[PDB]
């Protein structure tokens, strides 16, 4: 199991099932698994730092990542792939060192770059075989932190433990 | 797959799972699915135009039509053949020459006349039998995209073209 | 048998029994638009359809009027009576009414009418008190599938309505 | 095993895990209205609930009044003490109390209490620390499930009902 010192991740159809909801003014929701926050914890509980990547600029995910004490936000992403780099650049690491989650095609590059490529089982066939470690969970279902706890190596002693 | 030209869509049931949902002021929602804005990308990479066809007439498909830039949006109809049959003649196109995505009885007339009929797999079983592909994705599921990417024949060599 | 009358609850039929509350006092529901077919049926036929629910919201309140459902009765605690006083004031009696609930304060209706139906995703308790097999669950189109079910709606049915 | 008290979590539990989030962040929480039946029983059998929760929301309290729950923590930083706080003025023991939740916060109490629930939706390292099985998923009427299960609700209990 490889070193990981960046976990990052895409949001729509990962910490939620694609789900985009419109009212009648244009106003949008979004809806995320309590599941998800536990890949956070663990994350920080092995001293490695969240990042996440993310195409759109809404109010819900930045607040969402203040919720769940993310360490790195980047919104209005036109280049997934782009944005990580940067970003492993200040942190000093390189792209093999990352585990990314991501869904869509705007996701291919960096997940075909990554030290370890996580997809949900909901996604795209020529998407999901891009990942290099097997996840069960579709989108939304709690699968950060399925990926997390299988990057990671998370066992029945670290869940005791804490 | 046989030519197409044009790709039709309905949205309750095809880019919604159906549901409708209401609030106590007066206000409602849909769901959609960002899946299916790739079947957009798709039809547009492949040098077809997307027509979107609905008998209600909400604010809430007019922003996601625009957020998504389908090109035709006609909302308010309730002859979905008719307004398929006059979008043709603007385009100078035929109708077997289109494929179209629906789940319900306003949307049958038009299913059994188009060159490719598509219906999720949670559509009623009376309209789910005139789909002339078999599709797996439920509505909202990414049904909508699943429909392009057949109806186009998309690829692994399309895939590899655009990453 | 001979139906005169279809009457129904909400919530876990209409909708998978979600109730979505807010901070502010707002609630939503998600209806399935496929379940207002099953209106469109009834009133083919000249039956009209009735709701009978314990909860009193303008969520409901505005689906009928959208659905224009002919009777609403809300903050129902005792369903048997409610629907023996518009029986009376219809002429018929129980045994020409349908009528598919999920719970407990459907329990006594549902053991005394012509033809009871019972979500697949209801407490067992409940879903035995069910006549005729349904498949689907609360919020799926089970209001859809209890109406065709119990009007003998068949293929025939479905080709005149789409003329 | 007796029972005289019986606690709960709400998201995961009451609640598919589901965070709603509105354009300026606003929450909403989908509850199902088949867990107040669960409420429902607790009472009929004399027993009080109280809801734990780590979170503090309106959406929550509101749920609360509605289905008269008699116990209400909420902001709670450490779930066993709560519990154990509410059992030390009731004069109780842990292992007079069932308590259902679903994720790490939940089981240093679900190891503490006489019957522990976890939702079949729950991570394997949570779920392996109940003590009675359960079939359903969060958001699908779990809690139902696990006061029927914990207070032997037979077929006899429910003819009781409904006379
Ligand atoms: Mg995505
Ligand atoms: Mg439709
Ligand atoms: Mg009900
Ligand atoms: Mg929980």
């Amino acid at each position: 199991m490889k070193e990981i010192k960046l976990i990052l991740t895409d949001i729509d159809g990962v910490w939620t099932d694609g789900g985009m909801f419109y009212d009648q003014t244009g106003n949008e929701w979004k809806k995320f698994n309590t599941s998800d926050s536990a890949g956070i914890f663990w994350a920080h509980n092995k001293g490695i730092p969240v990042g996440i990547l993310t195409g759109a600029k809404t109010e819900i995910v930045r607040r969402r990542a203040e919720a769940l004490k993310v360490d790195y936000l980047f919104q209005g992403v036109v280049d997934k792939l782009s944005a990580a780099e940067e970003l492993c650049n200040e942190l000093g690491i390189n792209l093999e060192q990352v585990a990314y989650i991501g869904d869509d095609l705007n996701d291919a590059k960096l997940l075909k770059r990554v030290g370890i490529a996580g997809v949900p089982a909901s996604a795209p066939f020529y998407i999901r075989r891009l990942s290099t470690i097997f996840l069960e969970k579709r989108g939304g279902e709690g699968v950060f932190r399925e990926f997390v706890e299988k990057v990671l190596g998370i066992n029945l002693e670290d869940f005791i433990a804490v």
